[PDB]
């Protein structure tokens, strides 16, 4: 089993989408990228909003997760996605080995040759640092609420050549 | 990675505790074992209420999971657990392969052997058939109600040698 961390809005969206993908055995949203230890939602300094994401790697690439990453949230927009304002909600890849740094950099170059996307992409990518799991009831938020907050969808148009 | 799947009492204490443990990737309950398709929590038939333990075999392997089912449920009392009495709370390994069943049958001969638990072992051991989860609500509620309502807890008198 393999580990993934992303940033790409609000939490709840991102589970929401994530989850459905096949090969993706575990997801939990969290604050991670920042500053403060113990973070919560209501005090995570400079944290993103995150998700966690453990998945089988003989049913599912690291880039493939990737490639719906890019396609459910706008990656272009600095410290914002849709409605949410602010660094909590800023796009960032965060690699858990050099394998996944090299992907995440590879993708974000096919995505922007691509031209398909609104603009340069600002998405962040760095290391893996501590990851702060958000309080219970913001897991599986929209399992329990389905009809709840989301500003994610998956577009159609922002998707990548499948050479392999 | 690999599946166990297990039934012994109310799935909320089940989940509460198996979650827990070192090596246990994801965990979600339902109903299986039984009749009805689409089950449901007032509408499950002959099913039991479950749970189903996503883990990873390089930390954490399928006897050790068996080992802490028999330790946090008493797997003597036919269709009863604690004060949840009917064929829903009933103790049963459900296998989803040959290994796992002769784990499953040498596990249960090792507890009986011991005769550290209060009766024979009624745990009933199956084919892993259908497993209907469990509305969202059911999902993590000990993790959302810490102070819910459990009949699960580790008796630390049943344990067994440890001969690997
Ligand atoms: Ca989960
Ligand atoms: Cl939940």
């Amino acid at each position: 089993t393999k580990r993934a961390v992303l940033a790409g809005g609000c939490f709840w969206g991102m589970q929401d989408l994530i989850r459905k993908l096949p090969g993706v055995i575990e997801t939990r949203v969290g604050y991670t990228g920042g500053d403060v230890p113990n973070a919560t939602y209501r005090n995570h300094g400079t944290h993103a909003e995150g998700i966690e994401i453990i998945f089988d790697p003989e049913r599912i690439s690291y880039r493939r997760i990737l490639e719906l990453f890019f396609q459910i949230h706008d990656p272009t927009t600095k410290d914002r996605q849709g409605n949410d304002i602010g660094t909590s909600y800023r796009s960032a890849i965060y690699y858990v080995d050099d394998e996944q740094k090299r992907i995440a950099q590879e993708t974000i170059a096919d995505v922007e040759a691509s031209g398909l996307w609104p603009g340069k992409v600002v998405t962040e990518v760095e290391p893996v640092r501590d990851f702060w799991e958000a309080e219970p009831e913001h897991q599986n938020y929209l399992e329990r609420y389905p009809n709840g907050y989301t500003c994610h969808f998956p577009r159609p148009n922002w998707v990548l050549p499948r050479r392999s």
